[PDB]
Formats: C-alpha cells, sequence, structure tokens
C-alpha cells in the first residue's frame, strides 16, 4: 500500500506534501487539513533523512508544538517522542516564548515563534492501497 494523493510523495508507508507559501504555524495546520493531512510527524532517522534531503532551505513548519504545556511537545499524530533531530541548543524557548517547531534549511529542528511566516510547511498522511 504505497498510493498517495496527486501531488504527494510516497515514503515508507506514508505520503508527504511539501507545501510552499508564507504561513504561520496555525495557518499551516489548517492548510494541511484542507488537503486531508496533518503537519508532519517524524519517528525515525530514515524518515528524517527523507525530509532533510527535500526540505525548504528557508525553513518549514512541522507538526510538533508545546503550546498547551511549556516543554511538553506533542506530535500531530499523537505518537511518542521517540526520535529527535534538534539543532544543538534547541529547543530554547527564546524570545518571550517559542512554542511551534520548524525545520531549518538543514533539516535540524528549532522551536520558533508560532507567528513566524515561514515559506515552507510539510504535511503527512498514511499511504493507501
Ligand atoms: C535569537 O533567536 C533566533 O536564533 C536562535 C538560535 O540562535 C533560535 O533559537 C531562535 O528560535 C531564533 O531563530
Ligand atoms: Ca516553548
Ligand atoms: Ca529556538
Amino acid at each position: 500500500c504505497n498510493t498517495c494523493p496527486e501531488a504527494w510523495i510516497y515514503f515508507q508507508k506514508k505520503c508527504y506534501y511539501f507545501g510552499e507559501g508564507a504561513k504561520k504555524w496555525i495557518q499551516a495546520r489548517y492548510a494541511c487539513e484542507n488537503l486531508h493531512g496533518r503537519l508532519v510527524s517524524i519517528h525515525s532517522p530514515e524518515e528524517q533523512d527523507f525530509l532533510t534531503k527535500r526540505a525548504n532551505w528557508r525553513g518549514s513548519w512541522i507538526g510538533l508544538r508545546d503550546l498547551d504545556i511549556e516543554g511538553e511537545f506533542i506530535w500531530m499524530d499523537n505518537q511518542p517522542l521517540d526520535y529527535s533531530n534538534w539543532q544543538p541548543g534547541e529547543p530554547n524557548d527564546a524570545g518571550q516564548g517559542e512554542n511551534c517547531v520548524m525545520m531549518l534549511g538543514s533539516g535540524k529542528w528549532n522551536d520558533a515563534f508560532c507567528g513566524s511566516e515561514l515559506h515552507g510547511w510539510v504535511c503527512d498522511r498514511l499511504a493507501t492501497c
């Protein structure tokens, strides 16, 4: 079962959407839902490698946030915190608070101001048959 909707990209049981266009994190959440997916959740080095190689060099939102309880990150897929790719020193909750996670151009993760208008955002879905 490796079928994905038109414009999505298949990798290891999942489908990925490389969205482009300036969006705050919440806007990217709903942009993914409009396409019947969610902001991407990442659970292995192989999945991260797929994303790193394809990531927007200006940065992109992923489906990870600590809005509800500071320091408690939650994935869009509600699965465990079982794989990380933090940029060294991140997350750092800089400014007066950074509660939404992005990939840098290198694929490394950074917590950012949720109102930042990033030019990329990545969604996922399970592949169908
Ligand atoms: C100063 O804030 C910026 O740079 C640091 C890293 O230096 C990040 O943690 C932060 O999210 C911002 O991108
Ligand atoms: Ca935070
Ligand atoms: Ca940060």
